[PDB]
């Protein structure tokens, strides 16, 4: 019955070293961008707004309220902007998956486009809550796009980008609060998880929904590995367990473990070395 050897990392190796695992499917948070120093999230965002003067402290993130006063947002855009964008081990353990064809999808919770830097397409990529990948104009009538480069000097040069057609209010394509979920969020999850073999969950609690439902939709024999800080959302310990396998500490960490089991580790630790370097020279 149980697809797992034992309900440890070696039982998932093994697992994924099987012709029956064919399919993949990454679930990813902010634990795997911590390490490249992108924030979030208790993390005291909004305990340092007093100087923006806000009605309440979230109106930074709120979409009726941006709108009429972005400065907040993007002052504070450039404030937490890191120097570079280097993607993490965890997120070139995913190119990896991409490059061997075991990658069905990653389904990320983070805005950053690391998976996009680290050689993700937008096939491969459900980005559930937007991006700073693109921007659009807000008016309906425009909606012209921008790229990652022109949002980027705008917000470090703090000129509040404005439509080069129209003149309305430029927004990166993330999730404010206010605002709905990608349409491609709910239009994917209806049939990726009919039939993946294997669920790897890393850097997030499964605390937010509905991205914490999606690993209750695989099929029931499918393994599911997380690589967290904590233990959550899963069955990894009564007398039930039989598929929920958690390795705890972080991300970039139990990646490497996990390639050192599969013989990946070289090929992996190699394509990072590689990639920050061309990142530096640039
Ligand atoms: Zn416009």
């Amino acid at each position: 019955e149980r697809l797992l050897d034992e309900l440890t990392l070696e039982g998932v190796a093994r697992y994924m070293q099987s012709e029956r695992c064919r399919r993949v499917i990454c679930l990813v948070g902010a634990g795997i961008s911590t390490s490249a120093g992108i924030p979030d999230p208790s993390t005291g965002l909004y305990d340092n707004l007093e100087k923006y003067h806000l009605p309440y402290p979230e109106a930074i993130f709120e979409i009726s309220y941006f709108k009429k006063h972005p400065e907040p947002f993007f002052a504070l855009a450039k404030e937490l902007y890191p120097g570079q964008f280097k993607p993490t081990i965890c997120h070139y353990f995913m190119r990896l998956l991409k490059d061997k064809g075991l990658l069905l999808r990653c389904y990320t919770q983070n805005i950053d486009t690391l998976e996009r830097i680290a050689g993700l397409e937008q096939e491969d990529l459900v980005e559930a809550h937007g991006t700073f990948y693109t921007s659009h104009c807000v008016s309906a009538s425009c909606r012209h796009e921008y790229p990652l480069s022109w949002m980027k000097e705008k917000i470090f040069s703090e000129v509040t980008p404005k439509c080069e057609d129209c003149q309305s209010l430029v927004k990166p394509d993330i999730v404010f609060f206010g605002e709905s979920l990608p349409a491609r969020f709910f239009s994917c999850m209806q049939s990726d998880f009919l039939k993946v073999d294997l669920l790897l969950v890393m850097g997030t609690s499964l605390q937010v929904q509905p991205f914490a439902s999606l690993i209750s939709k695989a099929p029931l024999s499918t393994p599911r590995l997380l690589i967290n800080k904590e233990k959550a959302g899963m069955d990894f310990d009564s007398k039930k367990a039989y598929r929920d396998v958690a390795w705890l500490g972080e991300c970039d960490q139990g990646c490497l473990a996990l390639a050192e089991l599969l013989g990946w580790k070289k090929e992996l630790e190699d394509l990072v070395r590689r990639e920050h370097a061309s990142i530096d020279a640039q």
